[PDB]
């Protein structure tokens, strides 16, 4: 039927906790699930679940109004009451929810009547909508599918008030959903996604040509590149590619040698040919980045100077501060000690290794000697949460996170960001800072604080920015234009009209 669509995604949707994170998948989370509030591109939010509110002059007493006419998929009401009981399941599990600020800020929630959510903050928490906004945690199932009354030990079946409902999923094979016919908002045209599961980017490709899948929608990892590009000339096919949406960087330790010494952060910084690298690696599909958060993203326009490819500053940044090549070598060394890095990334995936490989070679160039460490998805993590890197890809979250629940969450010790700014002597002030940028509301304040967390950052070269990437599709003529979701992570299911 012209109103059912196959796609595919790596792994399986998951189970579909709304209050949990992997396995579940945030963009399935988000079909299911809505919030109070809904984050637009414009990056205000809108009436959503929630059709009004109000706060105290303090701001830290939130009082919404309720829609009346919601229900569960299930045709169990949605009120203040199961909000409110969502909001408690969910911080049950606060200490899991650290790295988002809001679940440290709610002191306090409670359905007043029917219609009327009291939500009590430890301070005036400025990005309180936004946060609200997110595919997770804080949206919300059926009270009757919690277990014993909780949803952090699992739910029962789940049951949202959102466009789509799961109608099966088998482990390792696919994800069936269907449109939820009792929805309280307006109808998607298309009435049945299939998800499957494909973990191989060429395998994705192949089941496209073949005609096995109708739509490909990801980051710049959904297909290989070259692939796509051909698709794009392929008068039988439809592809697009949306405008930037995050930065692909990497992360260097300044809390590890050698990369704890300035002056080899910078010649670093100088050693990549970046589009050459997107050129080579990305077959010039994405964007060079020069800092942290493009000069697009909200308070990040800055006027921050860029590092241009200079391989001859780069040597220069290294003699000077004593890294000087031996007689017939071509690795620096100093106080006997070879300019050793370890660059740690994904082993099986094929774009990281690739771009890995560019970036060996570059700041071979300059004399540095980057040793690849290729390893399953688990052991990387475990890097990234414990400082166990010398250098590490990374990337920014997109909206609505970027910047500041991203900049938020450097302040965690068990992300790759706190690891890599360990070592900074105003890491202590940067962290304040970025404490104080959330709960200000003197807006001149805040965009200065920004200014001086972003600028330390940059003059620090905590970070290599490589790319600013975007979102790709590769879908059936069919299907029409496929568009693109405010949040970078959602994907627009209900706004395909084929
Ligand atoms: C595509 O994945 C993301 C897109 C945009 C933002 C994030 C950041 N996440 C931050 C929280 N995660 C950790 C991380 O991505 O660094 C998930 C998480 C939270 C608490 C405990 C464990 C985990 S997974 C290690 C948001 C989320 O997953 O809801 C993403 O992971
Ligand atoms: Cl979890
Ligand atoms: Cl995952
Ligand atoms: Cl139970
Ligand atoms: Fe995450």
């Amino acid at each position: 039927a012209p109103d059912e669509i196959t796609t595919a995604w790596p792994v399986n949707v998951g189970p579909l906790n709304p209050h949990l994170y992997t396995p579940n998948q945030m963009f399935a989370q988000s079909m299911v699930y809505e919030p109070l509030v809904k984050y637009q591109a414009d990056g205000s939010v809108i009436p959503w679940l929630a059709k009004s509110w109000t706060h105290s002059e303090d701001g830290k007493t939130w009082t919404f109004t309720l829609r009346d006419d919601v229900k569960f998929s299930n045709g169990e009401p949605f009120d203040a009451e199961a909000a409110a009981e969502n909001f408690r399941a969910v911080l049950d599990n606060r200490q899991r929810h650290a790295w988002l600020e809001l679940a440290n800020q709610i002191v306090d929630v409670k359905a007043l009547s029917k219609t009327e959510l009291q939500i009590t903050l430890k301070s005036a928490y400025y990005p309180f909508l936004q946060e609200l906004a997110l595919p997770r945690p804080f949206r919300f199932i059926a009270p009757s599918q919690f277990k014993n009354h909780e949803t952090m030990n699992g739910i029962k079946a789940p049951i949202g008030t959102g466009p789509w409902i799961l109608q099966e999923s088998k482990l390792n094979q696919y994800d069936v959903f269907v449109r939820n016919e009792n929805y309280w908002g307006e109808k998607p045209a298309i009435k049945k996604i299939t998800f499957n599961v494909i973990p191989d980017p060429t395998t994705r490709a192949v089941a496209f040509e073949t005609g096995d899948i109708d739509l490909l929608y990801g980051n710049e990892g959904l297909l290989p590149l070259d692939t796509f590009a051909r698709f794009s000339q392929n008068p039988a096919y439809h592809t697009q590619l949306s405008q930037p949406i995050e930065t692909v960087m990497l992360a260097l330790n300044t809390a590890k040698a050698p990369t704890n010494e300035l002056a080899v952060r910078e010649a670093l910084n100088y050693a990549v040919n970046k589009k050459s690298l997107i050129d080579n690696a990305l077959y010039g599909t994405q964007q060079v980045a020069d800092t942290l958060f493009a000069p697009s993203v909200p308070y990040a326009n800055l006027g921050l100077k860029p590092s241009q490819y200079d391989p001859q500053k780069a040597k220069a940044l290294l003699e000077k501060a004593g890294w000087t090549l031996p007689a017939g070598k071509d690795i620096r060394e100093k106080n006997g000690q070879p300019l050793r890095i370890e660059l740690s990334f994904i082993g099986t995936d094929a774009l990281s290794k690739s771009m890995a490989e560019i970036i060996q070679a570059d700041m071979r160039q300059i004399g540095a000697d980057v040793s690849l460490i290729g390893e399953e998805e688990s052991s990387i993590y475990a890097r990234q949460r414990d400082g166990r890197f010398g250098m590490i890809f990374h990337r920014t979250w997109g909206a609505p996170y970027d910047p500041h629940a991203f900049l938020s969450s450097m302040r965690v010790p068990s992300h790759a960001d706190f690891q890599a700014q360990q070592g900074l002597a105003d890491k202590p002030l940067i962290d304040k800072e970025i404490g104080e940028v959330l709960a200000t509301h003197d807006e001149t304040q805040r965009q200065a604080l920004y200014r001086d967390i972003l600028t330390r950052l940059h003059d620090e070269a905590v970070y290599l920015p490589i790319s600013y990437i975007s979102m790709m599709v590769v879908s059936k003529p069919e299907l029409g234009n496929i568009p693109y979701a405010p949040i970078a992570t959602e994907i627009p299911f209900e706004q395909i009209k084929p």
